[PDB]
């Protein structure tokens, strides 16, 4: 798709049987999803932004379906209001910024 | 141009006759830049991110050049990890996400 930025670029993602709304975010290095219980082992990691750092859990090789595209990678889970798909997955589905 | 996301999408902007680098962030609604003295009256503003709430200085109708495309709009100045160009000025320059 071509997505315009008049409004926040919310997209449908699917992780497991979970269907979810997610922000496609070029400004984020990592993908951080709201609190969910994924399988596998997890490292704690600190990530930051406007305001500070929050502690999240890091899970690897988690498959996420972004608009008909399968991406699999590191997903961080922690107390974010909004699901964030960052550059680690966006490169996987071929996403690009153009102007 | 078409910008790929293997690397952070860092760009050179020109604001107040000064060249700065800035992240193109589809995840942000607003443009917020490191502490700098711009001319204008400014209103105190409060915003929030992955970490939370903060105080910024808001400036209206600031001209910004982003890779030689010019935009004119609001710029918030405050303690951000990295200068970011948000959707308020990425729409002005006709930026899109594509995959």
């Amino acid at each position: 798709p071509q997505i315009t930025l008049w409004k926040r670029p919310l997209v449908t993602i699917r992780i497991g049987g979970q269907l979810k709304e997610a922000l496609l975010d070029t400004g984020a290095d990592d993908t951080v999803l709201e609190e969910m219980n994924l399988p596998g082992k997890w490292k704690p990691k600190m990530i930051g932004g406007i305001g500070g750092f929050i502690k999240v859990r890091q899970y690897d090789q988690i498959p996420v379906e972004i608009c008909g595209h399968k991406a699999i990678g590191t997903v961080l889970v922690g107390p974010t209001p909004v699901n964030i798909i960052g550059r680690n997955l966006l490169t996987q589905i071929g996403c690009t910024l153009n102007f």
